[PDB]
């Protein structure tokens, strides 16, 4: 193909994966544990809490390699099976965090706007089931690479994992990936709290400083998910754009590595900014979270 570097893409991905490490991993197991006595107190949130939780764990344990991997100019030296696996989680646990992210969204829409009304859908066990059913529906609709070409060894000392520069199948799974793991899930998210947001005006228990503080934790949510989820799926759109556009007529050098890794990584801040905005900030959760530190 046609061959492409960068110089800051050898500098800022592992240094943010580093403080992505060192900050999401202490912060994302707080919030499993208060996300699992939210669990104990028959509340159907934390389930939903603990698979998100869950999500972003497991993309931690995977980044270590990632930063072997970019280091090294992009030069895999651990294996195709490795590449198979690690790459299917850190490509594919972020749509599963954006999948939770609705449901938890859809949740306090039904609780807020709709009380008094759908108890079947506030259970545990419903959400059990939710959970089982996005897990498989993320696993398998994203398994495509699984099924496909590992990894590519072009001779520019480059050697790659779950990407090829340039890029049949991948076209159309960029596609689906921006239009049904971004677009449709943030929007549902978006139009549930702005639900939530016209269920809390009528509220005649709640003084006027509670409901502007709801509406900035609201409008927090929305904005730092597409903060740090926009950028990366605006480039693999125009980049997918663009090969199923002149196809094979493609110089994209000045835009290969610094847009698409530097996006990558800084899609990352997901996983540092859910535990935060899902468990630290509201009291009760922190007290939980005391207690925990507490013991030890």
């Amino acid at each position: 193909g046609c061959h492409v570097d960068s110089r800051v893409d050898h500098l800022f991905p592992p240094s943010l994966y580093i403080f992505v490490i060192g900050v999401g991993l202490p912060t994302n197991c707080l919030a499993l544990w208060a996300a699992y006595r939210q669990v104990q107190q028959r509340n159907e949130l934390g389930v939903y809490l603990m698979n998100l939780s869950i999500a972003d764990l497991l993309y931690i344990c995977t980044l270590p390699l990632w930063v072997d991997y970019f280091l090294h100019h992009d030069n895999w030296i651990h294996g195709p099976g490795s590449c198979k696996l690690f790459g299917f989680i850190f490509y594919t646990n972020i749509y599963i965090s954006i999948a939770f992210l609705c449901c938890i969204s859809v949740d306090r829409y039904l609780a807020v706007a709709h009380p008094l009304r759908f108890a079947r859908l506030r259970r545990v066990k419903t959400a059990v089931a939710v959970s089982s059913v996005v897990w498989a529906t993320e696993l398998g609709a994203n398994s495509a690479p699984l099924f496909h070409d590992e990894l590519f060894r072009d001779r520019y000392n480059h050697t790659f994992c779950f990407e090829k520069f340039p890029m049949g199948w991948v076209a159309w799974m960029n596609l689906y990936r921006v239009f049904v793991g971004f677009l449709f899930p943030w929007a549902l998210m978006l139009l549930s709290y702005r639900g939530i947001l016209r269920a809390v005006r009528g509220s005649v228990s709640t003084e006027r400083q509670e409901k502007a503080k709801i509406k900035r934790l609201a409008l927090s949510l929305i904005a730092i998910v597409l903060v740090c989820f926009a950028p990366y799926h605006v480039l693999l759109l125009s980049r997918s754009a663009i090969y199923l556009g002149r196809p094979w007529d493609c110089g994209f050098e000045e835009r290969v590595f610094s847009a698409y890794h530097s996006s990558l990584a800084f899609t990352s801040l997901n996983c540092v900014a859910d535990p935060i905005l899902y468990c630290l900030v509201n009291e009760g959760a922190r007290s939980d979270v005391a207690k925990a530190l507490h013991n030890l």
